[PDB]
């Protein structure tokens, strides 16, 4: 299930942090998404998938914040969900890493990756 494949150890940024942000942490440290954290709560999650999207459009990767395209509902999905089924939710939605919530609150990321690699 997902809890026995997710990551809990998760990489988090504020809020109020840019798209310019999110690229430097993937070039710099190889980091591909962070957890959004507002105020200490965690509410969504940004990738470079979006800063790919923000690249397409031409926008000002400094300009946009991450609360203006993090994600939450449609990538989340419960620690009980098989790893089938959390491949589904991620091929449905077309996303590589989902949060995982329990409890109201996000605990984790699972990625393909993960997944990829219980599989092998
Ligand atoms: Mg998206």
């Amino acid at each position: 299930r997902v809890e026995d494949v997710m990551v809990t150890d998760v990489d988090t940024i504020d809020i109020t942090a840019s798209l310019e942000d999110v690229l430097r942490n993937y070039v710099e440290n190889a980091k591909g998404s962070s957890v959004v954290v507002k105020e200490g709560v965690r509410v969504g999650i940004v990738t470079t998938w979006d800063v790919l999207e923000a690249i397409a459009e031409g926008d000002d990767l400094a300009e946009v914040k991450v609360w203006e395209v993090m994600e939450r509902d449609l990538v989340t999905i419960s620690p009980r969900a098989t790893i089938k089924e959390a491949a589904e939710k991620m091929v449905k939605n077309v996303v590589w890493r989902l949060l995982v919530e329990e409890d109201d609150e996000i605990i984790g990321v699972i990625s393909a990756t993960d997944i990829l690699r219980a599989k092998m």
